[PDB]
């Protein structure tokens, strides 16, 4: 996080990270290990705790029966971490049920006790330095902040010395604004984690680079060629969504708005919110009234996954996109958005033939109105790719999965592990 990049002043942003020499596209600009992190538990039984190496026949923690490791090396690094939750583990049951918000913030008070001097992974932004927004939170978040607080007193009293009420709630503003998830090949959650130094980049909607994870390690790679001098940007955002939209997700977190070329021309607002050619052009109150809907759509739609079930998620997506098909095209985003949501539901009870037809009606407009090498896209054609296999449809399979692999192999790197793992699925 050093070598041929400088923390600098980035104007009207903030603290920024700027290049000092070349990087051409696939470049690693830099990597950084994780400061802190936690494994989510519904990925427990498939990845290692201390790695998050997936494998087959990974080694259970004998004192808690709950963790696992690849071997004893992993179990014993990863004990001064594990610790905080083996115990409570055994001793709460089905009852412990700390958020991953608090599973990590644990973690960092544990990190800060055992180092607490600089790491590696702070050589430009250190963890005490990061933005709260504390004075910006409204009543709900902060109320919710005091509940992890609550629940982290409650589920690990006898393995921390806790910091004043006053200092918990900065830190879990913190947590709650700076903390990463780590995605697999599919972009399925693994976990949560603090990456100091990858905190430092501001955001751009036409950003420059991308974060991708080598087990821990945060990866970042550039997605477009970067000057010496130039500013690198990072996307904090789901770059699908028209410029309000965008706009709207970073004040909610962030508390920011964005001013790149994206957001100050909206050139490609039209593309993304793309109109059908009917005889009468609809009007603004028409697309302002469908735009809300849909928005509103995919919000429902988000908190009816958790208790809805899935004949009738699939039912929301459907009369979803017959209502906004009066006024958009299929390859409108929030269209794409319902049925990428549909495609979840199929692969989810197993219909593989159903998510194969969404995944090939997404795909292509998918791929133009997201950056080249989105993981989101990456993601996509990786699914596909083994769909198509798993019903052997091999040219379509071996066409699916190399799609999956340009995109990664600059994303991730060449030699990355996701990647040698889709080449044995080809060589297959
Ligand atoms: C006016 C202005 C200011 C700008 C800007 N760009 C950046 N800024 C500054 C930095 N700002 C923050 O308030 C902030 C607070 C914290 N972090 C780091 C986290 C971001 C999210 N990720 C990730 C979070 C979750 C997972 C999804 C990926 C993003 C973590 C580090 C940044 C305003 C710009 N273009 N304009
Ligand atoms: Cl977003
Ligand atoms: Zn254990
Ligand atoms: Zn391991
Ligand atoms: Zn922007």
């Amino acid at each position: 996080g050093l070598g041929g990049l400088e923390r600098f002043c980035s104007p009207g942003k903030g603290r920024g990270l700027r290049a000092l020499q070349p990087f051409q596209v696939g470049d690693l600009l830099f990597s950084c290990p994780a400061y802190a992190y936690v494994l989510t538990v519904n990925e427990r039984g498939n990845h290692c705790e201390y790695c998050f190496t997936r494998k087959e026949g990974l080694s259970k923690c004998g004192r808690c029966k709950q963790a696992f490791y690849c071997n004893v090396e992993c179990q014993k690094e990863d004990w001064p971490m594990h610790k905080l939750e083996c115990s409570p583990m055994v001793v709460f049951g089905e009852n412990w049920n700390p958020s991953e918000t608090v599973r990590l913030t644990a973690r960092i008070l544990a990190k800060q006790k055992i180092h607490p001097e600089r790491t590696p992974s702070e050589k430009l932004l250190a963890v005490k330095e990061f933005e709260s927004h504390l004075d910006k939170l409204d009543n709900e978040k902060k109320d919710l902040i005091q509940s992890d607080i609550a629940a982290l007193h409650h589920f690990y009293s006898k393995h921390l010395e806790f910091p004043d009420n006053d200092s918990l709630v900065v830190l879990f503003a913190q947590v709650n604004c700076n903390g990463f998830t780590i995605e697999d090949e599919e972009l399925s959650h693994l976990g949560s984690a603090i990456f100091p130094d990858v905190a430092l980049m501001n955001h751009s909607c036409c950003p420059n680079v991308i974060v991708t994870y080598k087990g821990t390690l945060a990866e970042v790679r550039a997605v477009q060629e970067i000057k010496p001098g130039e500013e690198v940007f990072t996307s904090y955002i789901d770059l699908l969504y028209p410029t309000e939209d965008r706009n709207d997700r970073l004040r909610d977190s962030y508390f920011f708005t964005c001013e790149c070329q994206e957001c100050t021309t909206k050139d490609k607002d039209k593309a993304k919110v793309e109109i059908r050619k009917l005889s009468d052009p609809p009007k603004a109150e028409a697309i302002r009234d469908m735009v809300r809907y849909a928005r509103n759509v995919i919000e429902e739609f988000r908190r009816a996954k958790h208790y809805k079930s899935p004949s009738e998620l699939l039912e929301i997506c459907e009369l979803s996109q017959e209502k906004m098909s009066s006024v958009f095209e299929d390859s409108n985003v929030y269209m794409l958005h319902m049925m990428y949501q549909a495609m979840g539901v199929c692969l989810y009870m197993q219909d593989w033939e159903g998510a194969l037809q969404y995944g090939q009606k997404i795909i292509k407009p998918y791929s133009k109105h997201y950056p080249l090498y989105s993981l989101n896209v990456a993601s996509m054609w990786l699914k596909l790719g083994r769909l198509y296999m798993g019903l052997e449809h091999k040219a379509a399979g071996e066409k699916a999965l190399k799609k999956a692999i340009a995109i990664m192999e600059v994303a991730h790197g060449k030699d990355h592990p996701y990647i040698s793992e889709i080449k044995q699925e080809i060589e297959s």
